[PDB]
């Protein structure tokens, strides 16, 4: 029941309560653990919301008041008739902070309550979301100095009209397979990049081609509009050594911004809520840019270096690897723009956890997504025990929309 | 049932039926994943089972499955148990049982090597002298003068529970750990507290930054006793840098042969609790753990400071620069004094096609991610990408207390 999670760097122990509140199954069992697999009605309704109610009424500590109670019931009067409900903006808010607050894989949470939450519920056309859209863009980038926020779009009816972004973040590469069979640009969209296409797009086909937002309204097909260029805050990548490398010819958006998942708060469900924050380094220098299915740029870095690429023991892939982290944040800090490095943050995730069980008695967190593409062991999560489970308010997958939409 | 795991590197899909024949639990139930938590005498009644599981396996295995052979040793050993409230397994069944532990050890990145374990059948030995022998003639064996053959020596199993085999030591071999009065720790503070225990049983430490600890030996349940090894039988290598000619002045060198001794092996519901086994090392568990844990040796400052990398902000990432050139140093200076050891990307892309072929052949590989992937440079391993299934089948190794905390001590 009450659980303990240790620290096996500083001893430290810390007790487990909030687990106890968990609801959403994790796909194991006690036989099979599937800790690293990527994706494991009115009556049905009523219950998530008073579950909801709740936590809201206790957290402004008015829990059981008559104000808790009238709202209950007003509830309740408007599912049984509506057969849904509407949210006011306070719990609005509060479920969207939290359902950040609740999100496992994110090391940056302890940011969760500086979170601006831009109401779009009263949208109701793909240009309006449009609209919105760059308005959040030009917000959370404020030239650089880079604030979190999202987006929330007009919650689910009957699944008919549903809103959705396309994209899988507001702002990517495009992706294109040339005739030497070798793929241009962004390896990850070449599927997006070719539906974009399939309804209009004029691919400039470039290895960095922003892409073009894909929005869909109340249910309808989704509609092409191309951000306006001087709202897209790029980074070109030098390093603080290698003069050659610019040559490269890289470089990196800055606003993370993730488009495609699902909020649920009391059981309402706001399928296109695009949410942004900041960068931690490795994102992009580790991931973006040396995995082997995306940039794969890890032997071209390597041979500029003059490295033994002949034995994989010389470790010149590690080498790079660093090298290539460090210009990222280079680049970034020098053009003033937010970012943050793999040791910074997890330092602070473990400041987060510490706050989250004296204050909360848990915090959710998965350690395989935590722990950082590289250098692992030598940041402080690594040595961190978690336990992962999964609460509400949060952010859930759902399925890409081009392979549920009916044209 | 059947389950799917992915790789998302290479959209790569294997289908696992294995899990169908895992017994113990995980930790782990619908509404919580404990996938990152370090550690989450039997009656007849329960141990037929057991045993007869066991015995099916092993002559399925050797393709005599319901053969007169299969029947007698099952009628055999049913027989013991009833008789004697336990039973005696036959060499090949020990040999069968010990490389099958290792096979489904899940924290083990190195198992495509599982059937090539040298097994040392030490259950005739009844004192702690014997057992100095037997662990003195792994040692020798194994180290092979650098070119290092896996083994493991396994002791009488437990019967009441207060004749306990134990090897105190968690390695065969490590280092000495010291706590100064000013709090500072001379050594692997890691092992400061084993350290203590010698010292308290007469040991003589030489107080140095590297001095190879005693074997502390219990048998048959009595008090442990100390023993060196003979120094000749310890190989070292001393680490230096290809290219940095100060880092062989940091007076850095580790032992050669990695060895488990704390663990439990379990078969066919039998328990060994002494089971020294040992392999080869993978780079970064000294260069990344062993050198670089800030509970550890924590040699990232003074390696820092020589190569001069700027070390007043972390996002210059010096700290990420010298991780890598330690580990460039443990690797060059093990292949040029031929002592066998992997990097971790040979040994991930080599565990990989281990799995891919387990699942054909056997229906799974239990593996533990958290384990699994390099504790650096994760993501640039095929591992990092590699969706795995964790769960538990035996013949296993299994964790044990640590015996200072049970032991009944008798003068
Ligand atoms: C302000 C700085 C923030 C930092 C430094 C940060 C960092 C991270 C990192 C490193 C990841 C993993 C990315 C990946 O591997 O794909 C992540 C994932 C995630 N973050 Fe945060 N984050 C921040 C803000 C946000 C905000 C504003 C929200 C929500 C409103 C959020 C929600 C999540 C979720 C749900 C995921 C997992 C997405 C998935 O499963 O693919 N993050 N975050
Ligand atoms: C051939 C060389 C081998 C290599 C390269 C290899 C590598 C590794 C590494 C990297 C670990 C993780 C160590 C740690 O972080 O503490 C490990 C764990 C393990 N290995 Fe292997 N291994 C090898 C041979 C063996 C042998 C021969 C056995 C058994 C007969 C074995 C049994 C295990 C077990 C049980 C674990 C988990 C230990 C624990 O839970 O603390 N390994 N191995
Ligand atoms: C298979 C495995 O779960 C997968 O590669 C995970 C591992 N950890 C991760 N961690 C983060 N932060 N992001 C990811 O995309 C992944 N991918
Ligand atoms: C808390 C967490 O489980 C712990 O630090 C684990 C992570 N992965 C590991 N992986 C290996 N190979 N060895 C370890 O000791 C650990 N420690
Ligand atoms: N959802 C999987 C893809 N996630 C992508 C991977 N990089 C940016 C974004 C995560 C993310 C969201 C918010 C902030 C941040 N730093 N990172
Ligand atoms: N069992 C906890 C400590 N394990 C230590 C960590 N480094 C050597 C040993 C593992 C081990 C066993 C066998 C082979 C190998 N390469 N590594
Ligand atoms: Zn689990």
């Amino acid at each position: 029941r009450f659980l303990k999670v240790k620290n096996w760097e500083t001893d430290v122990v810390l007790t487990d309560t909030l687990h106890l509140k968990s609801t959403l199954e994790t796909g194991c069992t006690e036989h099979i653990c599937m800790g690293s697999i990527m994706l494991p009605t009115k009556d049905q309704l009523f219950p998530l919301a008073k579950e909801f109610l709740d936590q809201y009424y206790s957290s402004i500590k008015r829990f059981g008041s008559k104000a808790h109670m009238d709202r209950l019931e007003e509830v309740n009067k408007e599912i049984e008739s509506t057969s849904t409900y509407q949210l006011k903006d306070t719990e609005l808010i509060y479920g969207a902070k939290h359902a950040w607050r609740n999100a496992s894989r994110c090391v940056g949470r302890i940011q969760w309550s500086k979170l601006q939450v831009f109401d779009a519920r009263d949208c109701t056309t793909a240009h309006g979301m449009f609209n919105y859209i760059c308005n959040h863009v030009k917000y959370a980038t404020n030239k650089g100095n880079l604030r979190s926020a999202i987006t929330i779009f007009p919650q689910r009816t009957d699944g008919k009209h549903d809103f959705r972004v396309w994209n899988s973040q507001l702002i990517r590469y495009a992706g294109y397979k040339q005739p030497d069979g070798s793929t241009l640009g962004d390896p990850a969209n070449v599927q997006f990049t070719e539906i974009c296409i399939q309804q209009g797009w004029k691919a400039p086909r470039g290895r960095f081609d922003v892409l073009p937002l894909l929005l869909q309204a109340n249910g309808n097909d989704p509609e092409l509009f191309q951000i306006p260029p001087e709202l897209v805050l790029e980074v070109p990548i030098r390093h603080p050594k290698f003069d050659w490398f610019k040559d490269l010819g890289l470089k990196w958006y800055g606003l993370p911004a993730v488009s495609n998942m699902l909020l649920e708060i009391g059981g309402l469900e706001f399928s296109a809520c695009p949410f942004s924050g900041w960068y931690m380094g490795t994102e992009i220098g580790v991931r973006d840019y040396c995995d082997n299915s995306r940039y794969n740029i890890l032997e071209e870095v390597a041979k500029k270096m003059d490295l033994d690429m002949r034995k994989t023991s010389s470790l010149w892939k590690d080498q790079a690897l660093v090298e290539i982290n460090i210009a990222v944040l280079y680049s970034f800090q020098s053009d003033k723009v937010t970012i943050v490095d793999h040791h910074s943050a997890t330092e602070s995730f473990i400041k987060h956890m510490e706050n989250e069980y004296r204050c909360r008695g848990g915090c959710p967190a998965d350690w395989v997504w935590i722990v950082p593409p590289m250098s692992g062991s030598i940041t402080p999560v690594f040595h961190q025990e978690m336990l992962n489970y999964r609460l509400t308010p949060s952010f859930e997958y759902q399925p890409d929309p081009w392979n549920t939409h009916v044209w």
